[PDB]
């Protein structure tokens, strides 16, 4: 009774009444940041309004919720052990613990999945996507997601074999539960090998399709300019992208009509001087397209914003703020943080290449946020995948791996949220007036 094994990361001791401390404290701190970031990600999603790829954030959400899960279920049997093991064997409770984490993981990895698929039928086939990827088949996917996750772990209970080391924080689960290779081929054959082919196999075709051989894509240029400087800014970012091979229609707001204005379009860029004498004004010709933005085919439009101003003026660039702010509430994507020039924009002409330059990467900018999520995921997964297999057949036992395998793949629940918050400008647009509003209180 009472026996003793060595910790994994090598200091200490650990029993069915010694803990190893350091060992539970890096979870501790890892689930702070799962759930702070997971939280932060849930919030800036629904309060501030995140409303581009509707049906894609239905997956973004799950995750979002499944991580914050992770956090917390991880949180709570690593504080109680801090505080006191009971002296007896935790067989249920580590073989409860484990399931828990193991079907929110499948759940993560079932959405990326889904996601590349979603991705891959809204370039194939943008408008059989637009009427047949419904609220009501993306709830049904998502129902999917979560049940096949609790059957697959679901034999952990019935005799088949430990199915992860996630319970190993309980000695019983470490010590007495062995892992069996038909139980770690029956997980492979069900979650690892068929979620890890459909990503593989849906962006290799995203990455070869190419619909526009004659040009880049179509970007519209609308520019409202009374002194003339706007209308430069136009001219220079119209020339870059020109350049690039854009198909490049570049025009005046005073010669425009707001119905059906950006349809047919894949990046629009709308120009803007801020004018008023006493208040925040929006340059003449603007104004009457700004009153009627709901009409330019906005929703789910991949926009950015650029004008000049002073900053002498409390609104700096105003038009462009109003501008965003308009464009994100119609539901638009804002590729890119706006252009704001302060005085002579020909002095500021390196500002606007370079905007014009990180502009190239709008139109694949949201499904290469997608993409680094997707492959980042399985990266901080694939050590735990390959302990898992070895140790399963017996090629080798080593509990510093076991420990260090399991951290790194626990953290893909931290990773996914800090990835997608600081890689969308509508998100980081979001983040920040909502928590401008949040740093007063
Ligand atoms: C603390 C501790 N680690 N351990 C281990 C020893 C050897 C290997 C491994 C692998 C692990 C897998 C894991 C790694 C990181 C986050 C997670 C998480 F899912 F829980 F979050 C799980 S834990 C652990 C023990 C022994 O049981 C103890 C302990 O104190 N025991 C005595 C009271 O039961
Ligand atoms: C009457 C007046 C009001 C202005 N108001 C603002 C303002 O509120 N914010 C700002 O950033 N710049 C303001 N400006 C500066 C202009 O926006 C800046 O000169 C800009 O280059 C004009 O560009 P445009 O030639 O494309 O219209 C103002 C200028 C004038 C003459
Ligand atoms: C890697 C960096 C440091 C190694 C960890 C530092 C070692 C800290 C020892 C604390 C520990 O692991 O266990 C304490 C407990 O009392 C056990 O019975
Ligand atoms: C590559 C992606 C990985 C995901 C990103 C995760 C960021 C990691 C940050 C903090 C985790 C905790 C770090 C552990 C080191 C600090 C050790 C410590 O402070 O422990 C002292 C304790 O008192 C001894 O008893
Ligand atoms: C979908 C796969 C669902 C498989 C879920 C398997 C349930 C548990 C089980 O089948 O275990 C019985 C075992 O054969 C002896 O007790
Ligand atoms: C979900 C919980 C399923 C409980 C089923 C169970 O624990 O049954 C054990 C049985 O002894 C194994 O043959
Ligand atoms: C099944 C094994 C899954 C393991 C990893 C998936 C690799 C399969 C893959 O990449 O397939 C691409 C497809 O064949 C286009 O070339
Ligand atoms: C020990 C085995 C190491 C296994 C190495 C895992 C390599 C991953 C793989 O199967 O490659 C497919 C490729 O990523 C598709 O794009
Ligand atoms: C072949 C040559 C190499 C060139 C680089 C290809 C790069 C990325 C994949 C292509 C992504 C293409 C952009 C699709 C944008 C789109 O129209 O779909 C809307 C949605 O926002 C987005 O998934
Ligand atoms: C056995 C299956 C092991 C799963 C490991 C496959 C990891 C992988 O292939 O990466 C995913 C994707 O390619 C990222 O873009
Ligand atoms: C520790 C080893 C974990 C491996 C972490 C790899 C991170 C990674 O995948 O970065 C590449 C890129 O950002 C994604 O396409
Ligand atoms: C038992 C434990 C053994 C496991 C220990 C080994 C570490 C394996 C983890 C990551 C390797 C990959 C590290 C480098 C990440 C770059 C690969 C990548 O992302 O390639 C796709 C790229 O975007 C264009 O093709
Ligand atoms: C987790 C698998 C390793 C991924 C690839 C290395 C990435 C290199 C970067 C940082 C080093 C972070 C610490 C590396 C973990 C130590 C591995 C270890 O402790 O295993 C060997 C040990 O000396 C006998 O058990």
């Amino acid at each position: 009774v009472s026996e003793r094994h060595s910790c994994p990361l090598g200091f200490g001791h650990y029993s069915v009444v010694d803990v190893c401390i350091f060992e539970t404290v890096v979870i501790v701190l890892l689930t702070f940041l799962i759930i702070a970031g997971n939280l932060t990600v849930i919030f800036v999603f629904h309060c501030a309004p995140l409303l581009h790829h509707y049906t894609t954030s239905y997956f973004i959400q799950t995750m979002a919720y499944a991580d914050l899960f992770v956090g917390v279920s991880c949180l709570v049997p690593t504080l109680s052990l801090l505080h006191y093991s009971t002296g007896v064997h935790e067989s249920l409770t580590c073989q409860v613990f484990g399931y828990i984490i193991s079907v929110l993981k499948s759940v993560s990895m079932w959405c990326l999945a889904c996601i590349s698929v979603d991705r891959y039928l809204a370039i194939t086939k943008p408008l059989s996507y637009n009427q047949l990827v419904t609220p009501c088949r993306l709830r049904i996917c998502i129902i999917l997601i979560w049940i096949y996750s609790c059957l697959i772990f679901l034999p952990s209970f019935f005799g088949w074999g430990k199915p992860g080391y996630h319970g190993d924080i309980f000695e019983w689960c470490a010590t007495s539960w062995l892992t069996s290779a038909y139980f770690t081929g029956f997980i492979v054959c069900l979650l690892y090998a068929p979620a890890a082919f459909v990503v593989c196999f849906t962006y290799f075709h995203i990455f070869k399709i190419c619909r526009q051989h004659t040009k880049e894509a179509k970007a519209l240029i609308v520019y409202g300019s009374t002194t003339g400087n706007t209308e430069y800014t136009a001219e220079t970012i119209a020339r870059e992208l020109a350049d690039a091979g854009y198909e490049v229609d570049s025009r005046d707001a005073a010669s425009v009509e707001a119905g059906g204005l950006f349809e047919g379009f894949d990046l629009v860029l709308l120009g803007c001087s801020t004018w008023g004498d006493d208040s925040i004004e929006l340059q003449d010709d603007f104004i009457p397209l700004f009153d009627s933005l709901e009409e330019t085919g906005a929703q789910g439009r991949k926009v950015a914003c650029f004008g000049c101003g002073d900053s002498s003026w409390e609104y700096f660039c105003g038009a462009v703020d109003a501008i965003e702010e308009k464009l994100k509430n119609l539901g638009a994507e804002i590729v890119q943080d706006g252009l704001r020039i302060d005085g002579d924009p020909r002095a500021a002409r390196d500002d606007i290449v370079g905007w014009a330059h990180d502009v190239r990467g709008a139109i694949r900018r949201y499904l290469m946020v997608l993409f680094r999520i997707t492959s980042v995921f399985y990266m901080l997964q694939l050590p735990y995948i390959i302990y898992f297999l070895l140790e399963s057949s017996r090629v080798l036992d080593n509990p510093t791996l076991s420990f260090l395998t399991t951290w790194l793949a626990i953290s893909n629940s931290f990773c996914n949220p800090v990835i997608y918050a600081l890689s969308d400008s509508t998100f980081r647009l979001g983040l920040r007036r909502l928590s401008e509003t949040m740093c007063t209180s």
